[PDB]
């Protein structure tokens, strides 16, 4: 008789689904879970909130494009994710939280963290299930993948009694389940890919959209090709930069607000008509502006705006169909066309309003100053985090990406507290690739002891920190005041200190010519660094 | 004259009796805060959401009535979820505000619009949403009414963005009156003569005091019981202080001794749960009779039978316990060998107990680092303690005099409250000093807190025990390729983590340097961490 | 090894916990909790609907006095008494719904029934949970009982996996738990005693109002102690009618609406402001109305009108302790007061105006004619059921309650579906006690067929049938139109012959002497009977 406990169950389920990597607070009773992770090949890393460790998880997943696991303490270590659980949810992200819970020989008695925290999770899970038997561990760990990579992709929730986890059985009588296999890809209606053709070359003024599903369909040399052989300027969303390289000859960023209240017709590719998009209505809209729509959720179609054409299916297989149908005719947006004129002669002039910010040089920095830096010295295979209001609202303009899913935000939510578990996660899924998290000092506060895990793991993560004041710039005689600002931080607060402190490197850059130093500095070290960045609180927002 | 959904919020909030809270603010929820300002309301803005909902907490503990939490809207809601629970795992109110999307923007993909009214009810006395504007008043009041009355718990109230903004004239709006305090109830007079003939009969009878003779503001009656009985009593971890804990009839030092011989125990505002071991077998006997007093009559009979149940206000029920006291004059004997063997078992044990905390070592033990704590904690203090075994020992060395002074990880056992809790109390006593112990773990969930107590010059007093994360784990741990799993830095600074953020540093090497290092944290007008750090294979057991 | 399988286990822990009555429809996979709840002591009374049968199990727990039980099929089967277990719920009555579920070994493959329904109990049940444990039954049925029954009443589901109910095991190892006590009862704050006796020597025009919590305290003989010796007169519930003999000289019952708008004081004993007492509020109230409260339930105390004294804790106790302050001092409000005669003489008028209508003789009959003939012949120690809008309404006012708990009708819910199951639950409690269930014609087709459950079991149920139309009195021209009426029903409809073909005694009464003819021979049948009472479209609802 060759025993095996319910832990190494979990773990080598889980690594025969092809998880690689696990995040999380140990504890009663997943302390072994994660021990048997280790032994079972999947790399654990050791947080320290297990709402930054939900965030590396679906990040892993984003990243890698199979799937992340985060473990949770029973009681309040798995409540503590609940958002972070959500956010997987906003952005159609698959993971998959593992928890402990009450015994079962222990129900109703009052036993440690006994709480029915199956409710909590279910509102935002495509699978929230506790384990009732311990050798059906391995279905309950395949359903879980399934529901979690299947279909429209979200969060898992696998509960685990406390007893189970530690139990002991037979290995022969262990049910184990094959592998779970990778999201197979749709094509769409033929039928809806000739009229969305059709109603392409009836556009006087169109315009493509390309939003983060593309990047989630490994599309991007599809839409590349597509918005290359249409001719048609393309709008990237904040996650989608880098799918096709910001520095596009077609790319209409530095003129959203123009492409979007003009064009009469738009080509959604694998975007929503969410808060981003301002709901495709005006006044940012036109009134009668026509949606094409590239979404393989059938659900999200004619949302706020009918759809006149809706091709559901895979992004990828889609735009391949659509790339034969232009093919077949050769046909071409005219290039001379005094849209795509518009549209230039609007980005040149945006685009020169930015340069004007960015050449000021002040003494505490301003946000167009700072982030020139930045753009200037990214590297263009790094991964780059931004999270936060301004500080990361207006990264979104000056700091480009090239490569495909290089930056990460706070995506459909706009959670916060996701830059740490997002950097933690990116260099765990990328072993020694480096990577940038920009923050505000304000998002920065949410999970600010998690440098130590890049400290205790030695992860090549260069923290930057913009001190403006707090949520908004705060002037210092705002904090002078009786009542203390609402929304105010320590505009003295030195977070490079901070992580001197957990053993990493500190810079604390007041002006240009530092944060240039600074920055190529925190690139040569093998190893963490965050670099302090005193912002100015009345620092021009707006080009 | 019109008004505001928010200043609305903050008025209904003034008129019942709130006058903190605790948020981080954004869309839609930051002119609440603002309007709770301008209302008298002291609002102290976090930088996560978790603990400001554990200091809200706080506040009704320590204040006696109602603390609040502001949280914005989707994500700011739902990373309360734990802090919410723990408030219903200690049966204590507060109220979670939380914004949610425009009712104008349903159903379009409206910024975090999310389902966060579910995430909050499996544990709230209330969860609801607001419909009309003019009606505010009404779901605040009724926020307060089911949070504080019956079985106390966390309240939810959520607001529409558009509502929060939304004016409207003054006098269309529908104003509540100010939710009365909890009642009182009085036990069944047969009940209560029972309670007092179990007790004569009992042989080797032990008073069991919990917490809820604490949130019944009943520490003056169930001294006045230990001391009319003659019982050894025992008090659990937030129990500590109601009596103090050098009284002459405290069998904490014995508590293993008294829970596995007592033939009868006497349940005062504590449930058979993890902590009391379920009173179950082999910590307690088979055979034990129960006496119990819980105004929760579902918590009657839990786990062991309850022989003699009351349920009813406990400081009332007490002092009709003490009123047929009154009449027989009964007492258990003092020179009773139920009473000299626990001061047998007791003063032994406590001399384990004081033999480690002779032990000067570098780094610093677990007993070495309290002594120095205990001999300088104020008894007029409030002492927050977190972690595993730096909380679990602490409950041991460190001494609570004066009642309500403890904070801990509570009946759900949470990690991430210990900031919260010390910036919730600092904000309900102002002038009082607020001692922080922290495990190098626990201190992990909410370390950035810290700056809120620089921003506000709090008198909170940090102290950190670095053993090496979540348990002690030697230096020879890290060496290996696979780090451990319950791991952190052993040579963090979490000193110089705060003073980066603006508070004074220290570290601790020895037990000099802590006896230093405290009393001039003590004296300092702000905030401070002392940075001990910790043998890694301290001892945990006396 | 003497063995025992599941069901057993439930069955017997149920009888030890003081269970006598469980009503339910068999199935998968709880037809053996049924076979052994009959071996093990527990009368089983097969239903045909799941909604009924826990209206059954809640009447059972409010007439009984402990706890009612009701059986269900997983799956649809306990789905299908959502709406009953709210009831219980609204009205804050114990009771237990036992329904079977998934098996532990086939969870997540599509089992037959399988699915989440301890959510769908959960927003509603004092206790809600799934059986994780074999030998841990007994733990589950004493938790159910407790939380069911202590603190505020309420219904309790016990969900139980299909594998565990016909799984065996060594009875030794069955961990069986004590019977959980009744509830206990508090006695007020005197410091509110003192006060509300106080409030009420100040009082100009009191009003007292009994609610259905002094007939769940048992506390009959306390609020007539306390109505007669101060001499306020009072106002009965619907389902306080009996606690006081309706009959008695201070019944405000005939002046309701005008003891509502003129008290400048109320005493809510054991009753909620609520929709049945028009919240308090104007125009239904005076503006400025004190209140003195008693309520267990400290959540209710001040809802919609503030409360000046609120005394929680047990009704009968308060009463008690009420009643002892008065005779201290031996107070009494002026009989001579112009408050009781003006009440008296808005009573006697309207009561003059009700007679009129009762005296009026009309074929088809009319709601008082009809109304009359059953208040004249229902015996006094019978249980009186009475469900349906204007049939339910008026029959508050007609039928009087002279014993305390003779009467069940939709309840502070105002469901529908509950006459048969109250009327069958009512028989089973009350073996050889008759019960009269009447009922309006769109009330008795939510359970028609339940008449069938009184002939299998020979119940001495009486049913009485308000054809008016359905959903309101619709004339015959009504539905000669092509548009059938929205809420109209078959005006020649005999639901006497759908009970003479389910096996029990028919009557078609169209006019007084026939009513009072067939309701004389139902009471002498020694089983189950319907009267049907063809009753005018247009009859008149007001006096
Ligand atoms: N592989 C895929 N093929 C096609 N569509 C996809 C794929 N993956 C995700 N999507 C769609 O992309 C949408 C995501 O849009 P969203 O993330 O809101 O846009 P944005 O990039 O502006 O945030 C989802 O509705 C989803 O249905
Ligand atoms: N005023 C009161 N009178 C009586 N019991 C109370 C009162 N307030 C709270 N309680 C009870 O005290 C119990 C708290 O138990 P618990 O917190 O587990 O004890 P501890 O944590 O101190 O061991 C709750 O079940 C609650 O019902
Ligand atoms: N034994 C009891 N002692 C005191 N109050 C009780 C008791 N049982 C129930 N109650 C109270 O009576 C109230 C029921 O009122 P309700 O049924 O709405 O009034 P109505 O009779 O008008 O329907 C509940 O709020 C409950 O708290
Ligand atoms: C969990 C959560 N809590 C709160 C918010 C609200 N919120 C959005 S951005 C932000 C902080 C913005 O401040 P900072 O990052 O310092 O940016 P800056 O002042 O540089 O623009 C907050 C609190 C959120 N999105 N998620
Ligand atoms: C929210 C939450 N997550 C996780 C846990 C599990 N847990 C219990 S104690 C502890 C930390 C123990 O570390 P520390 O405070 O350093 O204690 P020490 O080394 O002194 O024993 C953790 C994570 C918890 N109780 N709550
Ligand atoms: C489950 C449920 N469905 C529907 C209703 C709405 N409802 C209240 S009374 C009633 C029927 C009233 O008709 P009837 O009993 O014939 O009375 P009458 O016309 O004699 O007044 C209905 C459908 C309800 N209360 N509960
Ligand atoms: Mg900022
Ligand atoms: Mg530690
Ligand atoms: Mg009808």
């Amino acid at each position: 008789v060759a025993e095996i406990d319910g832990q190494t169950i979990i773990a080598r389920a889980l690594k025969q689904q092809g998880v690689e990597a696990m995040f999380g607070v140990v504890g009663i009773p997943v302390t072994g879970i994660a021990a048997a992770a280790q032994r079972e090949g999947i790399k654990y890393v050791g947080m320290r909130h297990e709402m930054p460790a939900t965030y590396a998880a679906q990040a892993v997943s984003y990243l890698g494009g199979r799937l992340g696991t985060a473990l949770a303490v029973s009681g309040p270590g798995v409540l503590n994710a609940v958002a972070a659980f959500a956010n997987a949810w906003s952005n159609r992200w698959p993971m998959i939280l593992i928890g402990g819970s009450y015994e079962q020989t222990g129900h109703l008695m009052g036993f440690f963290q006994e709480a029915d925290q199956l409710s909590a999770l279910k509102p935002y899970a495509k699978y929230a299930e506790r384990v009732e038997r311990l050798e059906r561990i391995p279905i309950y760990v395949a359903e879980a993948v399934k529901k979690a990579l299947h279909g429209v992709p979200g969060p898992a929730y696998l509960e685990l009694p406390g007893d189970i986890i530690t139990a002991k059985i037979d290995e022969s009588k262990v049910e184990w389940a094959p592998r779970v296999p990778d999201p197979k890809r749709t094509l769409s209606d033929p039928a809806d890919v000739e009229a969305a053709i059709a109603a392409l070359k009836t556009a006087q003024q169109p315009l493509i959209i390309v939003g983060k599903g593309v990047a989630a369909s490994r599309a991007e040399v599809e839409i590349r090709a597509f918005v290359e052989k249409t001719g048609i300027p393309y709008l990237a969303m904040p996650m989608a930069k880098g799918l096709i390289p910001d520095d596009h000859d077609q790319s209409a960023a530095a003129a959203r607000s123009f492409v979007l209240q003009n064009a009469d017709l738009i080509f959604l590719v694998g975007a929503r008509l969410n808060w981003m998009l301002h709901f495709g209505l005006p006044p940012r809209f036109r009134p009668d502006v026509r949606v094409v729509q590239l979404d393989f959720n059938p659900e999200e179609i004619g949302i706020n705006v009918p759809t006149e054409v809706g091709m559901i299916g895979d992004a990828k297989a889609t735009l391949s169909q659509l790339l034969d149908v232009l093919d077949r005719d050769g046909w071409r947006f005219p290039d001379d066309s005094e849209w795509v004129t518009a549209v230039s002669a609007e980005a040149r002039q945006n685009a020169e309003a930015v340069q004007a910010m960015m050449q000021e040089d002040t003494q505490p920095l301003g946000y167009y100053r700072a982030l020139r830096s930045i753009d200037e010295r990214l590297p263009k295979d790094a991964i780059f985090v931004a999270e936060g209001a301004s500080t990361m609202d207006i990264s979104r303009t000056v700091i480009n990406q090239y490569l495909p899913r290089t930056r990460l935000d706070a995506g459909s939510f706009g959670s916060m507290g996701l830059g740490h578990g997002f950097a933690i996660g990116a260099a765990t899924q990328f072993p020694g690739k480096r990577v940038i998290c920009l923050q505000g000092d304000g998002a920065f506060g949410f999970a600010g002891t998690e440098c130590e895990v890049a400290v205790r793991y030695n992860l090549p993560i260069t923290w930057i920190v913009f001190n403006n004041g707090g949520i908004g710039g705060h002037r210092a005689e705002l904090f002078e005041r009786d009542q203390k600002p609402v929304g105010g931080m320590s505009l003295g607060a030195r977070y490079d200190i901070l992580m001197q402190g957990l053993g990493g490197a500190a810079f604390n850059a007041t002006n240009s010519d530092e944060l240039d130093a600074a920055i190529e500095a925190a690139l040569k070290i093998d190893g963490p660094s965050l670099i302090n960045v005193p912002l100015d609180p009345d620092a021009k927002r707006k080009p």
